[PDB]
């Protein structure tokens, strides 16, 4: 069954039973599950499971999703789940912490596809087959100087509609939009009302890009701010 | 510059000069321009143009932009409208207004990617570049049997990441998300906030699919809800 589906399921049992139910879902979708539970049973959750449990649903979590889950806990919680991180999320999960909490970068994932104005676009399929499982999307490719600059956001699409001898130099228009990480979730919205992208590049002060954010949790942004 | 900033310029004018400035804009993206802009400015272009710009504008927007373009008509105006439509697009506009106006299916668009189960990978990718330049989006695929009815939903990037001799067949999992034509667009948002989907196919009571509509237009709707 679809994640999505089963998470309804699951949250339709009482919490009591709810526990075993999950963790009899198979590993390899448990934390996308996991994703779509509530707050207060994803943390009786942290709380209860054994350590490599933890170890499993925390490391397998989206870095947004695991930044959300941590803006609910108690601090001591906090703590206890980043020490049941690996080395590459917790560096992750801490950088996403130290954002002001009302920022956009808040809401971000550093799980983009980056791509280079000097490779082909046999090249660029060759980045996206090697990442592409393990990316947020792969939709938007994201071309970067050897300075880690955002320069362009190039459609997966696009890169489709070209020959594979061509260079990322030659369809590539400079143009793009991207959010600072000075900006509030609030005005973030409205860039992604404005633009009609499902996904949006989050770069700092001078043009380094640091992660995207997508369109799914803008929405919950949005019913967040209308219901609060 | 883009279009979305194009249009924001031209609706910080007086509307005297913005026809104008509209006018002003290069054909290719004019009808994406027009798109962005209020309703009553819209109204009053097309009252004001003569036949051959309203239909080159009429013709090129997109079929969801002219049904809300359209709702927001006189009927005498809707009429004068569909009378400069060319065939296609005039069957289109059509069919979508029969809907009920309360039905996800006033929101969507005819114009995706349809995929059959006996073609190889490589097929699906020469349909790709036929179709790509002018259907809504190309990261969904609509695996369809000989009877139109939907049958599965490809991501654009499942089918790069497998090889070219596959079969379609091999990659589907005949599961996916759908909205009847029954479904309201209340109704229809939570569909979208549950699946996290940039896109969702639209299908009648036998199955059969009709259309698409996409997470910018659900956004549109949210905030329309909220405001009403
Ligand atoms: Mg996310
Ligand atoms: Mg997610
Ligand atoms: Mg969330
Ligand atoms: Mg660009
Ligand atoms: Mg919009
Ligand atoms: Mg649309
Ligand atoms: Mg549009
Ligand atoms: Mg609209
Ligand atoms: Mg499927
Ligand atoms: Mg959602």
């Amino acid at each position: 069954f679809n994640p999505a589906d089963i998470a309804e399921t699951l949250s339709e049992l009482h919490a009591d039973e709810r526990l075993l139910a999950f963790l009899k879902v198979p590993k390899e979708y448990k934390a996308e599950v996991f994703s779509h539970l509530d707050p207060d049973f994803q943390e009786e959750t942290i709380r209860s499971i054994g350590s490599d449990e933890v170890s499993e649903i925390l490391n397998a979590m989206t870095p947004d999703d695991r930044t959300a889950l941590f803006e609910d806990f108690p601090d001591e919680l906090i703590k206890y789940s980043i020490n049941h991180l690996n080395p590459q999320e917790r560096r992750i999960a801490l950088k996403l912490l130290g954002y002001d909490s009302d920022s956009i970068a808040r809401l971000m994932t550093p799980y983009y596809i980056q791509i280079r104005k000097e490779w082909t676009i046999k090249r660029c399929l060759q980045q996206i087959k090697k990442v592409g499982s393990k990316v947020e999307t792969m939709n938007y490719l994201y071309v970067v100087d050897e300075r880690n600059r955002l320069i362009d956001d190039i459609a997966l699409g696009s890169l489709l509609l070209a020959e594979e001898d061509t260079l990322v130099s030659e369809i590539t228009d400079n143009h793009f939009v991207a959010i600072t990480t000075t900006t509030s979730k609030e005005d973030a919205v409205q860039y992604f009302e404005k633009y009609d992208r499902a996904a949006l590049p989050i770069v700092t002060e001078s043009g380094v890009l640091v992660g995207i954010v997508t369109i799914d949790d803008i929405l919950d942004q949005i019913e967040q701010q209308n219901t609060e």
